[PDB]
């Protein structure tokens, strides 16, 4: 709910995931969150984005054990 | 409304409702927020853009059950 | 915490924050949320954005008064 959205706006202001992940994101499992968000914040950190990084995985710490 | 939101995140990625209009899926009613999501999905839709329109067209059905 | 995220939203959309101060809106206490979304209203303002600045200071309310 609020946590997925969370991500949701963090991920595409960073513009680390595509339009498809992002629609996972939103419309599917728990489990395709954690794993789309794992791959935005290592995509932040290739960026040069240590802040994004941190926050998407502080988040998809809130989406894990949930 | 954690899926007037998503709409309205959505919506404003992807450019399909202006910035007033915006502000009235915030600040309006619930119908006024369904008819500028449907409104976005056809905008979207005219574009090409079938990703998006799916996407909100989704929201907008969440926003209507609830 | 839909409030929350909904300033944090509005909040970014003003590009009034730093990347830092948006994570304290999102991830920080509701206190921290208060002040940084005040900040991120007066600084709106300050650049000619009323409509950011008094959305967000009706966000600001709500989130204040429970
Ligand atoms: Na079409």
């Amino acid at each position: 709910g609020v946590v997925k959205l969370e991500l949701f706006v963090v991920a595409r202001s960073t513009g680390a995931l595509s339009k498809e992940e992002l629609a996972k994101v939103m419309l599917g499992t728990n489990e395709e969150a954690i794993e789309l968000g794992e791959a935005a914040a290592a995509r932040a950190k290739a960026m040069g984005d240590e802040e994004s990084a941190k926050i998407i995985k502080a988040i998809v710490e809130k989406l894990k054990k949930g």
